[PDB]
């Protein structure tokens, strides 16, 4: 219970930091910040003009709202949450309603742009460092938080040192976010072999196809104190891995030292 | 007699309801505009977002000492425990104001952050006895409450030229030259009618970016307003000369510079 909130009250709610495992002190090495931030121009299409948008005079509900429709369809049910219908392997993109749309801030079909609503903290796991765990049960389907970052190019990516906290946006360009310098609580969240939240592409306030936004989800149903985290994909194990191995501790590990070993005995 | 019409104009994008009531005619609520709560762009604007070109403050207090950078920027912040301007604050020249940002190291709640908070005041939209739709209170604002931002689309000074209707426009005087057009797109503001004897004062604030070529503007009462009082500013003789052959100023104040009396008089 050292840092009561290491937001600094920029989210909805406050992100707490403990550690009960060793004398590493809450981390200052990085610049919290609750939205994406740029250090130098991307040049994102911000028209109004530009934004697909519906016309719905409900809550956006109904199939016939057209932004639920460029998503296939609106996969938040009631109360916010993810249909069990939705493909957790390959999501689709998710086109929230904006402010071109005529229907209200209180509509259906805007989710991942009211921020964070579970309680979460920063703690210090055992063997991997810093992470994230829930401080509540989370239904399967709700989101947690958003992957925020500085945008830079895959150009600049090239000839960053420290490749530890970059989210690939593939999409023509490629950009991606780096959250070494400047990030969220998301820049905390560890790999899992078996993963309970995946990451979702976003579009909200524009609809530039080369800037989606990271968007996490819970897979399944989450415990109180469990932690929190996602399939960090091959691209950072096929790289990582000559520095250290995983150790989610999981009987499904794919990236530890033992199962490294295993497969490439053969 | 007095039908409310709107429970929000705004579709609860504010952060209170702004509602419209008419107690005078049959005009139903105005419709031929998009309420935005924020500034838009339908052309590039090329606003300097890069976070690093941020002047900030290196604040471990609430940034109520005078190390504050970004007071310092404003000469001194203006803002009092409560959130209101200095009644020292110079109403005929107001200096700019630099709002903490995303790169100061102080909380979100910090006393430099009044206008990047949102509308705190009840406000209506109302039917006026001589000058269309109007603003009043719906309780007392002490003097240097922030009342709202004037919020509508950004353009350039050729753009404004080539515009039909220059009734909604705002003029950011810089260097490059811009302006904020509310006919099409625009919030509360739209509708703040012109007094002679105004209640409120508009004054250039930065928060999230510090491109001087676009400030925003945020309107600040200039004494104490009783409840039912009409809000309104003075636009300015470059409006004034433009329209007063055209129609002229009913705002009914002894002190009238605009009526066709007035005018005429001289
Ligand atoms: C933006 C385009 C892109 O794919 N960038 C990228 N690069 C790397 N690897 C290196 C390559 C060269 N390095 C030096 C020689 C300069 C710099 C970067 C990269 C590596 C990853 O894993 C180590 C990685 O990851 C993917 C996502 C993993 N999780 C996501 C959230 C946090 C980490 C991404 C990488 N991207
Ligand atoms: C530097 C760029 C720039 O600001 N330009 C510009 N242009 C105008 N009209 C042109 C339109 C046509 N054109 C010819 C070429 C036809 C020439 C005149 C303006 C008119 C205004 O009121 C009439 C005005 O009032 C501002 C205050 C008024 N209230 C309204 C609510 C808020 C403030 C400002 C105007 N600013
Ligand atoms: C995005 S950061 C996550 C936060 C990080 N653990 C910290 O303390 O700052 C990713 C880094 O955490 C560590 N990490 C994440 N998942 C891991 C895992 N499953 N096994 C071992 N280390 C892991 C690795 O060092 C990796 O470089
Ligand atoms: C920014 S709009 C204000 C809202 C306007 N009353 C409406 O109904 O939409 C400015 C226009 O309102 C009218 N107006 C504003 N102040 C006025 C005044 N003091 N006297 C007469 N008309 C005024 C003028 O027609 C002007 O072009
Ligand atoms: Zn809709
Ligand atoms: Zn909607
Ligand atoms: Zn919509
Ligand atoms: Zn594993
Ligand atoms: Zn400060
Ligand atoms: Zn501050
Ligand atoms: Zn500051
Ligand atoms: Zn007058």
């Amino acid at each position: 219970i050292i840092c009561r909130d290491v937001a600094r009250g920029y989210e909805n709610v406050p992100i707490p930091c403990v550690n009960g495992v060793d004398g590493e002190p809450c981390p200052e090495d990085y610049k919290y910040i609750s939205e994406n931030c740029e250090t130098s121009t991307m040049n994102i299409d911000r028209n109004i003009t530009h934004l697909q948008h519906c016309t719905c005079v409900d809550d956006c509900s109904s199939s016939n709202c057209l932004c639920g429709q460029l998503s296939i369809r609106c996969w938040y049910d009631k109360d916010g949450r993810l249909l069990q219908e939705f493909n957790k392997i390959e999501p689709p993109l998710i086109f929230e309603c904006n402010q071109a749309c005529s229907c209200w801030r209180n509509c259906k079909n805007r989710v991942v742009q009211s921020g964070i609503k579970v309680r979460l903290q920063l703690y210090r796991t055992a063997k991997m460092g810093w992470g994230v765990r829930a401080l509540q049960t989370i239904p399967q389907g709700t989101f947690i938080c958003e992957y925020v970052g500085e945008l830079i190019s895959d150009a600049e990516a090239d000839v960053r040192e420290d490749d530890s906290y970059l989210f690939d946006l593939d999409n023509g360009e490629v950009y991606c976010i780096d959250a070494r310098y400047y990030g969220n609580i998301s820049r905390f969240i560890n790999h899992l072999c078996d993963p309970n939240i995946i990451p979702v592409r976003v579009f909200m306030l524009h609809q530039d196809l080369r800037f989606p936004r990271i968007a996490f989800f819970s897979s399944r149903d989450i415990r109180t104190g469990e932690e929190l985290g996602f399939d960090y994909g091959d691209r950072f194990w096929d790289i990582k891995s000559k520095y250290f191995t995983c150790q989610c501790g999981s009987e499904k590990c794919k990236h530890s030292a033992e199962a490294i070993a295993l497969e490439q005995s053969r």
